[PDB]
């Protein structure tokens, strides 16, 4: 019973890192998985207009994106039909740690 003696909760909201200048994870010609499941490669990266925050233009191999590289009329990358998948980086991770190594 009891947490602890006095307490353990922070002061004001701050995390490991969330107050960057252009931070990011991942990057534009790296092997990504949006959710955590769908395998892809960050196309391109940068904010959008349908929302707010970053965006990584991620391509899939099979026809099973959101859209066709164009989200509500605003293009970013060319892709094929149903394959461009933008998600939070958040919700994508890292494949891959090194793009000329063996």
């Amino acid at each position: 019973g009891s947490s602890g003696s006095s307490g353990k909760s922070p002061s004001s909201p701050s995390l490991g890192s969330l107050q960057q200048r252009e931070g990011a994870k991942a990057e534009v010609g790296d092997q990504v998985l949006v959710a955590g499941q769908k395998q892809g490669i960050v196309r391109f990266y940068g904010k959008t207009d349908f929302a707010p925050g970053y965006w990584y233009g991620i391509e899939l191999d099979q026809p099973t994106g959101k859209h066709d590289g164009s989200v509500f009329g605003v293009r970013y990358f060319t892709c094929a039909p149903r394959h461009g998948v933008f998600a939070p980086a958040s919700r994508i991770q890292r494949i891959g740690s090194g793009p000329s190594s063996g």
